[PDB]
C-alpha cells in the first residue's frame, strides 16, 4: 500500500509553534532528513553543514547522484538569513507518494537565526510557486518537478493538529467532515487568496473589504500566527478585549510578546470571542466563512516549568506585509491546495477544535449585493 493514501495519513509531525514537518529523503544513498512543510516559499533548502541547532545535515559529498549547479544563493529575510550552493539530486518522500524525482536542492552552508532549536527539522520545503523562488523564478520548485516528472496529480492537502498530515496528489475523505469550501488562488506566487469580511463574535469589523487583503492575504503553512494588517489587527484586539473584558491582560500578552497561565485545567475559553474570516467564493459576491475557536488562536506553550499550569501566547499579531492565515487558522481544517483548479478548499478537520458549547466550522454560502484585492 505503498503511496496509498492510507500510507500518507498521519506523515506530519511537529506543532504550530515550531513548525511541522514531513520526513524526506536526499541523494543516493538516501540520507534521512526532517523537513518544514511551507506553503509560504517556494525553495526545496536544507542544512548542508553543522550547525548548533542541527541533529543531522545534508552531505553533498557522499551522494554519488548530487549534481552542482555552479550557482550561490543568499536569501535575507526580517527575521535572520541563510546563504548556499545550488544543485540538484534525488528525492523522495518516504510517507508520501511512491516515487523518487530529481529536484533543485539549495545545500545552506551559513545561516542566521534561521534554523530553530529544537524545532526537529533541518530544511524546509517551500510549496509556493517559482514567482517567488530566490535567487529567481527559473529555479523550479520541488512540487513542480513532480508534476512533471511522474503521474501525481497538481494537488497537495495539508491536516495539521495540535502532528497532521500532508497528502500529496489527491483528496482523503476520510480527513473531514461536511463540506469543502473553495476560494479562488487569486495570483500564483504566495498562496493568494481574498478575505471579503470578518466578524469576532459575529459582529462585523465595519471595514473595507479591501483592508483586510492590504497588501496581500495568504494560507502559510510555515507562519504560526494569525497576521493581520495593522488596521485590521487593531480592530480585532479591541473587539477581542471587549469581549473578554472580565479578565485584564498585560499589553505584552495582546502584543504576543508575553504567555498567560492560568491553573491546569481552567483556561476560560467561554469568555474569549470567535473569529470568522469569509473567504471569497468561486462565484461572484458568493463566500463562505472559516470559525477560529480561542482554543486556535490561544496558541498553548508546553513547559514543564510552567506546567503547575496551561500558558498560552496570543496567536493573533500585526503584519506591515498582509494578512497570514498561519498554523493556528489552518489547524482543524482540512485545506486543499487545488493547484490544478487553481483554487484552496476548507473543510472541517477530523482534528478539529472543539468544546461542548462551541466548534471550529466552514460554512456557506453567504451573498453580498466591491472587489476586495488589492493592486
Ligand atoms: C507553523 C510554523 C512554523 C515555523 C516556526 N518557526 C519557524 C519557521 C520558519 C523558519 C525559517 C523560515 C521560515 C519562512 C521562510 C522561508 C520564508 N518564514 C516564513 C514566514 C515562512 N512561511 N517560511 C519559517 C516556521
Amino acid at each position: 500500500k505503498k503511496g496509498s493514501f492510507v500510507e500518507m495519513v498521519d506523515n506530519l509531525r511537529g506543532k504550530s509553534g515550531q513548525g511541522y514537518y514531513v520526513e524526506m529523503t536526499v541523494g543516493s544513498p538516501p540520507q534521512t532528513l526532517n523537513i518544514l512543510v511551507d506553503t509560504g516559499s517556494s525553495n526545496f533548502a536544507v542544512g548542508a553543514a553543522p550547525h548548533p541547532f542541527l541533529h543531522r545535515y545534508y552531505q553533498r559529498q557522499l551522494s554519488s547522484t548530487y549534481r552542482d549547479l555552479r550557482k550561490g544563493v543568499y536569501v535575507p529575510y526580517t527575521q535572520g538569513k541563510w546563504e548556499g550552493e545550488l544543485g540538484t539530486d534525488l528525492v523522495s518522500i518516504p510517507h508520501g507518494p511512491n516515487v523518487t524525482v530529481r529536484a533543485n536542492i539549495a545545500a545552506i552552508t551559513e545561516s542566521d537565526k534561521f534554523f530553530i532549536n529544537g524545532s526537529n527539522w533541518e530544511g524546509i520545503l517551500g510549496l509556493a510557486y517559482a514567482e517567488i523562488a530566490r535567487p529567481d523564478d527559473s529555479l523550479e520548485p520541488f512540487f513542480d518537478s513532480l508534476v512533471k516528472q511522474t503521474h501525481v496529480p497538481n494537488l497537495f492537502s495539508l491536516q495539521l493538529c495540535g502532528g497532521g498530515s500532508m497528502i500529496i496528489g489527491g483528496i482523503d475523505h476520510s480527513l473531514y467532515t461536511g463540506s469543502l469550501w473553495y476560494t479562488p488562488i487569486r495570483r500564483e506566487w504566495y498562496y493568494e487568496v481574498i478575505i471579503v469580511r470578518v466578524e469576532i463574535n459575529g459582529q462585523d469589523l465595519k471595514m473595507d473589504c479591501k483592508e483586510y487583503n492590504y497588501d496581500k492575504s495568504i494560507v502559510d503553512s510555515g507562519t504560526t500566527n494569525l497576521r493581520l494588517p495593522k488596521k485590521v489587527f487593531e480592530a480585532a484586539v479591541k473587539s477581542i478585549k471587549a469581549a473578554s473584558s472580565t479578565e485584564k491582560f498585560p499589553d505584552g500578552f495582546w502584543l504576543g510578546e508575553q504567555l498567560v497561565c492560568w491553573q491546569a485545567g481552567t483556561t476560560p475559553w467561554n469568555i474569549f470571542p470567535v473569529i470568522s474570516l469569509y473567504l471569497m467564493g468561486e462565484v461572484t459576491n458568493q463566500s463562505f466563512r472559516i470559525t477560529i475557536l480561542p482554543q486556535q488562536y490561544l496558541r498553548p506553550v508546553e513547559d514543564v516549568a510552567t506546567s503547575q499550569d496551561d500558558c498560552y501566547k496570543f496567536a493573533i499579531s500585526q503584519s506591515s506585509t498582509g494578512t497570514v492565515m498561519g498554523a493556528v487558522i489552518m489547524e482543524g481544517f482540512y485545506v486543499v491546495f487545488d493547484r490544478a483548479r487553481k483554487r484552496i478548499g476548507f473543510a472541517v478537520s477530523a482534528c478539529h477544535v472543539h468544546d461542548e458549547f462551541r466548534t471550529a466550522a466552514v460554512e456557506g454560502p453567504f451573498v453580498t449585493l466591491e472587489d476586495c484585492g488589492y493592486n
